[PDB]
């Protein structure tokens, strides 16, 4: 069975960037939920309800006809906040190999947050914006709902290894943003984790 | 080109049900950048421009292949956001030709009211809940994002002629309900317009 993860550090951690309110909500009662529903579906599915979820994930087409869409959604979600959570934390600094990679491919850091608060500003309803590793070249992707890069191209519109990911469902910036999601992916350059950013990114998958 | 409409009431016109600050931001932010990305991406096309929202919706498949997401998503929202306002109004009562159809094709007002429940609740994401008209028979639909029945199912996975619809995208709920979307969607059977939704079953066009 999947569990919800504790936080890595009180709600009120990532103030005055994000709003405590809101991360209470959106761990307690919407990840909470991924996780209830990822365990109901997965009741009857021994085989699958014992691997990781980050697994489980990437074998959607494996699953059962009847419960392929409830795991993508739930177990996506689940997937996509246990890497959010830890991919948060305030005083980290770009640095290091991650960042000569992110020059590398983007040409410059403020190039690549370009490209970043655009793919986020431009999904469309709900979903996710990624800074994905593919074929050793960052990539910026995004992907609707709980889908995830690591579901593959097929199911999610988008690949690849993620390095870090910012939430642009509603329930993540509405009750402090409203409707200026743009302002909500500003200050997410002021809580991202860039240490857990470069771990990922050096353990390379 | 087309204009925000004004809303039939005040902000506050459907208290204490659906929120005044909702209603404000709802109308002059999000139906307002509807309106404006979707004249936008009009300027080039007169001919489309030239059409009501609602037939300009149905000619997708028609339009330029680069301005095909933008106007569904953008148009659609307008559409639908309309459609809403108009939609929505105290004290009505669900009579006549329209709750005899009701009770004809869903075997009564009960088996339709969980239905559409149940469509609005498990609608994953952002979208709408819909009681649509298809032939001579109603029924409970839903779409993702600001995609529309009158779409097709080709583009949105519904058809049919929308009588009254829902709009569960977190903004439309989330200042007062926050992730409680059943408190909202009860919320909705306060505030339905039942004459303008038996005044568009009437035209059936």
């Amino acid at each position: 069975s999947y569990t919800l993860p504790s936080l890595p550090y009180a709600y009120d951690a990532l103030e005055p960037h994000f709003d405590k309110q809101t991360m209470e909500i959106h761990h307690t009662k919407h990840h909470q939920t991924y996780v209830n529903n990822a365990n109901a579906a997965l009741e009857s599915l021994p085989e699958f309800a014992n691997l990781p979820v980050e697994e489980l994930i990437t074998k959607l087409d494996q699953l059962p006809a009847d419960k392929k869409t409830v795991l993508r959604n739930n177990a996506g979600g689940h997937a996509n906040h246990s890497l959010f959570w830890k991919g948060l934390k305030k005083g980290t600094t770009l640095q290091g190999d991650l960042k000569a990679a992110i020059e590398r491919d983007f040409g410059s850091v403020d190039n690549f947050k370009a490209e970043f608060e655009k793919a986020a500003a431009s999904r469309f309803g709900s979903g996710w914006a990624w800074l994905v590793l593919k074929g050793d070249k960052l990539a910026v992707v995004s992907t609707a709902n709980q889908d995830s890069p690591l579901m593959g191209e097929a199911i999610s519109g988008a690949s690849g290894f993620p390095i870090m990911g910012l939430d642009v469902w509603e329930h993540a910036y509405y009750l402090k943003f409203q409707n200026r999601r743009p302002d909500y992916i500003k200050e997410f350059w002021n809580v991202v984790n860039w240490d857990e950013a470069a771990a990922r990114f050096a353990a390379k998958k």
